[PDB]
């Protein structure tokens, strides 16, 4: 017996209780119709859905081995069943532990990273000279570079040509990624594949950046001394030739171009998304940047580069980094997982390769945990106390046996950075913040700002 749900049309399925523009609220609706677990049909595609911590736990966190699987999005077959994100392979589990293991190896190092990559974030800061300035592609260069460096142990110019044209893939894809067309091309790909439309410059620009990747790559293979490996992309080429006379594969050059691709992107456009959110948020409330800024300057001086022992000092400043994240709610449908091997959930049965979706904006709007979950809150994460208050719910890089990968860096990448541009700068809103509206623009995949330009004025 299958989790509850609405009666599918032939075909069409469920597709007429879904909202493209908002798949998200959709889900939530739908919740409040049939409560924690459900069912539907999108597409033939079969899908069980969770909706609320208790439910979104218990999926994640013991049915680990069972929601093992990644549920498939068509807009990636370029990466299916290879690399991590997307892969549902037996290739899955090493390729992930290796990278993570390899993540871990240049992390202790990471603090460095960023600190060196902030010199330069603030460079070109200063540089827009209190003017008016789009910093999608002024900010997003920063997570970039950090990731290129353990990527490719390479650094970009905040101005070449190719760099700069990555970065507009990644926003461009992530942009329509979250749009209707593509959600009902990610489960119609069969009747939409061949049609026009822009599910075709998504699929565009997923091969570029394979290719982009594939050639870096082979540079380092070509150039490759298994003693000195240079950067991530190293490592697991010498995991490629430690087993080149093995019968059976785990890694072939597509297998860690495809790895990398997703580290690459993944490191670049989830960290430059949430500090331009970031940024926006705090336009809106002036009042939030004052107090930070107070406490940056109590506790770090409007000198010394931040660092991560300053968090435990500065809990402001902490709780912002994270109701930023549990606010904005980026990946709010959670990335799809696949049920494995035919299994029981509460009652139901859940056949095998049933879609798993572990909601995660049911778990980061929590209005017990959470009261005013729709309001930008910084004591979300504070206690009357006054000191930093951590939750059992804050969870926007999942849990469990997908958790995202890029935690750790993630989590720094954010507090160091934002630290770093208001300890230097104060923020202009070119609007009255009344006027800021903060709702995203488009919900699919991710969750989308409005576009905005605005001013940083020195401190120094
Ligand atoms: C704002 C930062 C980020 C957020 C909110 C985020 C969120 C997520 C989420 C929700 C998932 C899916 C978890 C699941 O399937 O249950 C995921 C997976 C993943 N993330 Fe992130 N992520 C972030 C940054 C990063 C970064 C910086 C990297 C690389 C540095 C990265 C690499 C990955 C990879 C490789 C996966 C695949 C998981 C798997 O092994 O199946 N992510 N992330
Ligand atoms: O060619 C390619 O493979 C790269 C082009 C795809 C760029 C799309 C960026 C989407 C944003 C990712 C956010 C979701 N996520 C991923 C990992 N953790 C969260």
């Amino acid at each position: 017996k299958l989790p509850p749900g609405p009666f599918p049309l032939p075909i069409i399925g469920n597709l007429f209780q879904l909202e493209l523009k908002n798949i998200p609220k959709s889900f939530t609706r739908l919740a409040q119709r049939f409560g924690p677990v459900f069912t539907l049909y999108v597409g033939s595609q079969r899908m069980v859905v969770m909706h609320g911590y208790k439910a979104v736990k218990e999926a994640l966190l013991d049915y680990k081995d069972e929601f093992s699987g990644r549920g498939d999005l068509p807009a990636f077959h370029a990466h299916r069943d290879r690399g991590i994100i997307f892969n549902n392979g037996p290739t899955w589990k090493d390729i992930r532990r290796f990278s993570l293991t390899t993540l871990r190896n240049y992390g202790m190092g990471n603090e460095s990273r960023i600190q060196r990559e902030a010199h330069f974030l603030l460079e070109a800061l200063r540089k827009t000279q209190g003017q008016p300035f789009d910093p999608t592609f002024l900010i997003g260069c920063a997570p970039c570079n950090v990731i290129a460096d353990i990527l490719f142990r390479k650094h970009f110019d905040y101005n070449d040509e190719k760099f700069l044209r990555l970065m507009y893939l990644f926003n461009e894809n992530f942009h329509l990624l979250s749009t209707p067309w593509l959600q009902l091309y990610n489960n119609f790909p069969s009747f939409l594949h061949y049609l026009p439309g822009s599910h075709r410059k998504v699929i565009k620009n997923v091969a570029e950046v394979k290719e982009y990747v594939s050639e870096r790559v082979k540079e380092h293979h070509q150039s490759l001394d298994p003693n000195c490996p240079r950067d991530l992309t190293d490592c697991l080429l010498v995991e490629m030739e430690k087993e080149k006379h093995s019968a059976e594969r785990l890694y072939t050059m597509d297998g860690i171009t495809v790895t990398v691709a997703d580290l690459f992107f993944a490191g670049t456009e989830t960290t430059s998304t949430t500090l331009r959110y970031g940024l926006l948020i705090l336009m809106k409330y002036p009042e939030i940047e004052e107090k930070l800024h107070e406490e940056i300057d109590r506790v770090i001086g409007p000198s010394r580069i931040p660092a991560i022992k300053d968090r435990q000092e500065m809990p402001y400043m902490d709780a912002v980094v994270h109701e930023i994240q549990r606010f904005i709610t980026l990946v709010p449908s959670n990335l799809p997982h696949e049920a494995t091997r035919d299994t029981i959930f509460r009652g139901y049965l859940i056949p095998k390769g049933t879609v798993v979706v572990p909601t995660l904006d049911s778990v980061l709007y929590d209005n017990q945990e959470f009261p005013d979950p729709e309001k930008f809150k910084p004591e979300h994460f504070l206690n009357e106390n006054g000191k930093f208050k951590y939750s059992d719910y804050f969870k926007p890089f999942s849990t469990g046996k997908r958790v995202c990968a890029g935690e750790g860096l993630a989590r720094m990448e954010l507090f160091l950075l934002l630290c770093a541009i208001l300890q230097h700068f104060n923020l202009k809103p070119l609007v009255d913040p009344k006027d800021i509206d903060l709702s995203p623009i488009h919900i699919g995949f991710g969750c989308i700002p409005p576009r905005y330009k605005l001013c940083v004025i020195p401190r120094s």
